[PDB]
């Protein structure tokens, strides 16, 4: 118990070291599923350390990433709602390539939970980035040219198997972002 509190503190400073500690002292089973659950529950865990671990390119951290995304439940959630839940569970790492890998795992899982919303996982992936960019455009003061809902609709044309997504869907997502910037954790 104070060994687990020691491991949690060690993980928060260095995720690789903390997991190495928890495994070595038989406090955490060494599987991607058990590690993904420990991260998903995140009890006494820092969300930047969670994100840093999930963002590593090592084949095993990638396995943990996919197992972590599998624990997320996105059924009957619109894309923004699902993004909010996902983006709250860990802090996105800084690197563009790490964010892309994490967003690919998110898009696949969103579509698995909501088949029929998007013709392909790639449409979901592309729209998820357009939503992230929209969140910055609307809420970051350095962006002076704020996109209107019509501009957001026009910018996303042709993404759904060559076609356009329903405007009701796009307007709803835009409205959600406009009314509430993504909560970004530390």
């Amino acid at each position: 118990n104070k060994q687990v509190a020691m491991g949690r503190k060690k993980f928060n400073m260095d995720p690789k070291k903390g997991i190495q500690f928890l495994i070595e002292n038989d406090l955490l089973k060494n599987t991607c599923e058990d590690i993904a659950q420990f991260l998903y529950k995140g009890e006494g865990l820092n969300k930047t350390a969670i994100g840093d671990y999930l963002g590593e390119r090592d084949e095993f951290n990638i396995q943990v990433l996919h197992a972590f995304v599998e624990l997320h439940e996105f059924t009957d959630l619109n894309l923004v709602q699902a993004l909010r839940q996902f983006l709250w569970s860990f802090r996105l790492p800084g690197e563009a390539q790490k964010i892309d890998r994490m967003m690919e795992a998110f898009a696949q899982r969103y579509c698995q939970c909501n088949n029929g919303v998007f013709q392909s996982t790639d449409t979901c992936y592309v729209l998820s980035f357009a939503i992230i960019m929209l969140n910055t455009s609307l809420h970051n003061p350095n962006v002076k040219d704020k996109p209107t809902v019509e501009r957001f609709i026009a910018m996303n044309r042709g993404i759904n198997d060559g076609g356009d997504l329903p405007e009701e869907l796009l307007r709803n997502l835009y409205e959600s972002i406009k009314n509430e910037p993504f909560k970004i954790p530390e």
